[PDB]
């Protein structure tokens, strides 16, 4: 899949984009890599933040689909129209395909100053796609219009007056075993809407965070590529926290360090890595009672940002924040690891990547099996609102 290598790019911090063409003739865009959502959306109008925008109306294969779209998210927020035209991936499969395409005509605090891209591709399943479920993805559309497998994989790499550049891999319809080493473990999706998944254990330098396992997965867990930090629920970032801060008790940082809002920083090239613990996320394995560890380094969680100021200096973001929306394995877990997401197979691969950072003592592992016997059930059952109970599915 060697045209497919090194077709990711983006800023630290900022997301990782594929290039993609929309319409005839083809209008390039730089497009987000989002696992964590389900619609194909494109800036279509001007923007402060943007070079460069769709227009549909300098496609002659562009179909209005006259209905509007809205997406809140927490933090960011657009809207526009819906229609469908051919898309491409230049460094992807070599074909096209029609999709759905929303143009985003207005929006707030989606688009980022200086990210290099124009719009998202969701990753996730129809399930979470607006306004509904019927608004078919753009991989679904790939796989049902061509003979692409159906499945991705997904290689992160890599992280004065600029932040730095990043590079990735994101290989269509299969599996690149250049871009791994050692064995490849899979976790059930545990429901096709986001990739959910199960977190049963976790360990901070080998000692065991013993929480009831549920609260791992409160109110889910999710794997989002469009995500910067690990974040965890409010409880278990509190004892993660803790756990971290005894570690690495030697260095007394602000508080402010620790809310991820402050660097701190070193003399270049003396940072103390191995005063900070590696982490160790258990996840269910594809057999009754069995798990497999990702282990992540500090490399992984502080987050490398170059002071103008002190240039002379290493200086670092504490990349872990606390969720009230469930565990997201953002690009902090992600650029450890080679992850499949093996749709076909209902499951998510992971593998120690051939490009993650580390140094000459440690290494980001993937390790298994582990077992358990009596094995709780560490999946939690979201409270059913009315509004969702009384939607039909046809
Ligand atoms: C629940 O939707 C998700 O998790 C997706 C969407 C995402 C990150 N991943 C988010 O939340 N805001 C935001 C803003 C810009 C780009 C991507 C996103
Ligand atoms: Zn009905």
């Amino acid at each position: 899949f060697v045209e497919m290598v090194d077709n990711l790019r983006g800023k630290s911090g900022q997301g990782y984009y594929v290039e993609m063409t929309v319409g005839s003739p083809p209008q390039t865009l730089n497009i987000l890599v989002d696992t964590g959502s389900s619609n194909f959306a494109v800036g279509a109008a001007p923007h402060p933040f943007l070079h460069r925008y769709y227009q549909r109306q300098l496609s002659s294969t562009y179909r209005d689909l006259r209905k509007g779209v809205y997406v809140p998210y927490t933090q960011g927020k657009w809207e526009g129209e819906l229609g469908t035209d051919l898309v491409s991936i230049p460094h992807g499969p070599n074909v096209t395909v029609r999709a759905n395409i929303a143009a985003i005509t207005e929006s707030d605090k989606f688009f980022i100053n200086g990210s290099n891209w124009e719009g998202i591709l969701g990753l996730a399943y129809a399930e979470i796609a607006r306004p509904d479920d019927s608004l078919e993805p753009f991989f679904d559309s790939l796989v049902k219009q061509t003979h692409v497998p159906n499945l991705f994989s997904l290689q992160l790499c890599g992280a004065s007056e600029v932040l730095a550049s990043v590079g990735g891999s994101m290989i269509i319809g299969g599996i690149d075993h250049s871009l791994y080493t050692g064995s490849l473990w899979y976790t059930p999706i545990r429901r096709e809407w986001y990739y959910e998944v199960i977190i049963v254990r976790v360990e901070i330098n080998g000692q065991d965070l013993k929480m009831d396992c549920k609260e791992y997965n409160y109110d889910k867990s999710i794997v989002d590529s469009g995500t910067t930090n690990l974040r965890l629920p409010k409880k278990v970032f509190e004892a993660a926290v803790k756990s971290i801060k005894a570690a690495s008790s030697t260095e007394k940082f602000p508080d402010g360090f620790w809310l991820g809002e402050q660097l701190v920083c070193w003399q270049a090239g003396t940072t103390p890595w191995n005063i900070f613990p590696v982490i160790s996320l258990y996840l269910m394995g594809e057999v009754t009672n069995q798990s497999f560890r990702i282990t992540i380094l500090p490399q992984q969680y502080l987050r490398p940002v170059e002071d103008v100021a002190t240039s002379q200096d290493d200086c670092y973001k504490f990349a872990i924040s606390q969720s009230s929306t469930g565990t997201v394995m953002g690009a902090v877990i992600m650029e450890g690891f080679y992850v499949v997401f093996d749709r076909a197979r209902k499951r998510i691969g992971f593998a120690v990547s051939a490009c993650h950072v580390h140094d000459e003592f440690r290494t980001a592992a993937v390790e298994g099996p582990f077992v358990t016997l009596d094995m709780e059930d560490c999946g939690y059952n979201i409270p059913q609102t009315d509004e969702s109970r009384s939607h039909h599915h046809h």
